[PDB]
């Protein structure tokens, strides 16, 4: 067996699907979108039996800015790691992760995270991969708390509009709104979300995927919505092969801090979901939510669907 | 609004699906099988707005034997409870559960369990219903640990046979094996599992759904397997609408204690899964597993799919 770099995406995707595809179905379109577009220092290492790929690890160092956030070179990520099911418990996963970690560490990394990277596949260790928690624990990762993707079928329920105090307008974005959107982001959400807006417009997000809320003419919040015509495969629709025909998604969503807890986020979510409903969306997902926010969406009949554990390894000096 | 008994199964099923059907799709066949066949003292109470059902609770007292286990009348169950999404946070769930609990309590109940009943729909509070944990906590239920349904696609992987020491034979059950199976159950698994064997043969399980392992002629273990020709809808195939065409399932599985940790359970599981594979099964589920046993199945490419929390309320004297 040899560990060496591989950019054979079909082989990686095939191995991904054979092992975990029941619950994380992968397609080449998504895999290449996410791997190729990522701007961090990144590598894929494979484990090989002759010509046969039997496992891989994908890993990154935070070397490229996030909005107004400087990159912190102290931080590295394990985007994913899979050993083929016919080759488990032979030390291959260990050797893969030792190779990744040793490189990151030589390049200045002191904090290693499971998923949560830019262009992630996972917010954390998936619940369907719960046995791997013990793998990471054995290597010095600490387990933390959970994030959730939520699922709902927007065609099955009707809701009544939160009562609209006047002045607040909710509408799909137009091109001329881009400046006002960016200025609102630098103000309120100027890290990863700002960066995602910049990058996602570069990889095929269109104005029709964005809903804006304004008080008068000031942009005071936004959501991003997905359906089967979106060009960019964003996190809400990663696992679209599980979601049937007329799938969709939503996230992120945000409201200017000085406008919070007045019912406006609820109005924004209400209007976003009506748009999707009118687009004939059925099953849809809200990705990467915290526990304490579930009920916000749960009022609209969303339920936790997938769970992920944050996990972090602090490198010893 | 009125609370009163209802046996309008279509209405109950329709409400079930509108609210939670994305993740627990229900059909009338399953709902009636499970409700009607249950032998415990049982009731369904509904919450009504005039003629419209807006919520229900299904509850049971343990009044009928389980194998060699006497029924313990101290124990009651909440099989399920759903308030319609348009009527939440109005106290309806509270009134439903107060009605159920007050009855059980008058009839001698001192321990109340969330799911886990005979003919259950849930081993515990589903993860997709995680927000309800707070509902139960507010009412005095304590949250305990988790059980898991596992999912795997048996058509995607090949495995090699655990090395067979001679004497041990693994085969589908025949009619003449029923005595030896029962005698082995009274010995090794004489509670709920014995009872399930008795009852499940009464509701359409056939010899083809049972795999036996024998040393010589003594039955030393069994599994129960499911495919799309099974007559009985058992727990592994409850949520078959999520599992596609050629769905299947497995569970329970057991080996005589004096034969454990010798590789025989693995052989039994191996052979059971080959049978399913040859039956052309694809996606299949192993229901209601504990954490510490996941890796047993995980060797065969099964992954946690759904999670449920045990929860129990001790009634105050
Ligand atoms: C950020 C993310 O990518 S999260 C997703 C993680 N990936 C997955 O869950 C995909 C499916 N699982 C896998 O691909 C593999 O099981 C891996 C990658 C987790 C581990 O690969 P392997 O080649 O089996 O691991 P390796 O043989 O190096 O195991 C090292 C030790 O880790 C621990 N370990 C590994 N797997 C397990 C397990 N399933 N349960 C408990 N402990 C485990 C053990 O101590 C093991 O030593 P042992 O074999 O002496 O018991
Ligand atoms: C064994 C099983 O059946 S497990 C599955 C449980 N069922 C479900 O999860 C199905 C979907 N959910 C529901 O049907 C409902 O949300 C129910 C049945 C859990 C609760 O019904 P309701 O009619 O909303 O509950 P009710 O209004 O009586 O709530 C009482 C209190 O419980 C607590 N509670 C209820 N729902 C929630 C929630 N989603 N998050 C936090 N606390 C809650 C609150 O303290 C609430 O008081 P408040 O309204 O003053 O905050």
């Amino acid at each position: 067996m040899e560990i060496k770099e591989t950019y054979d995406f079909s082989s990686i995707v095939d191995l991904w699907n054979k092992n975990i595809g029941t619950v994380y179905p992968m397609n080449l379109e998504l895999f290449k979108q996410n791997y190729i577009n990522d701007r961090q220092r990144k590598k894929i290492m494979g484990a090989f039996n002759g010509e046969i790929l039997i496992g891989f690890v994908i890993y990154k160092q935070w070397t490229y800015k996030s909005g107004s956030l400087k990159p912190n070179h102290k931080i590295g990520y394990i985007n994913s790691i899979i050993v083929d099911i016919n080759f488990r418990h032979q030390g291959i996963g260990t050797k893969l992760l030792d190779a990744a970690e040793e490189e990151l560490i030589n390049s200045g990394v002191k904090i290693l995270r499971c998923g949560s990277d830019t262009y992630h596949f996972f917010p954390g260790i998936p619940l369907e991969c719960l046995p791997s928690e013990e793998f990471f624990l054995v290597r010095g990762y600490k387990m933390q708390d959970y994030f959730y993707d939520l699922i709902g079928d927007v065609s099955k329920v009707d809701f009544k509009k939160p009562s609209i105090k006047d002045g607040f307008k909710v509408n799909v974005m137009k091109p001329e709104d881009r400046k006002g959107l960016f200025e609102f982001l630098e103000k309120s959400f100027s890290g990863r979300w700002l960066e995602e807006f910049i990058e996602f417009f570069q990889v095929g997000m269109k104005e029709r995927d964005i809903v804006l809320i304004k008080y008068k003419t000031s942009v005071i919040g936004f959501s991003h919505i997905y359906d089967n015509k979106s060009s960019f495969i964003g996190p809400p629709i990663y696992w679209k092969a599980l979601l049937g025909h007329n799938y969709g998604g939503l996230g992120p969503i945000g409201i200017d801090k000085t406008y919070r807890k007045q019912g406006l986020g609820r109005l924004l979510l209400y209007e976003s979901l009506q748009i999707l409903k009118k687009r004939e969306v059925k099953k849809m997902v809200i990705d990467w939510t915290e526990k304490d926010i579930i009920n916000f969406y749960g009022r609209f009949n969303f339920m936790p669907w997938k769970a992920y554990r944050k996990a972090t390894k602090e490198v010893k000096d």
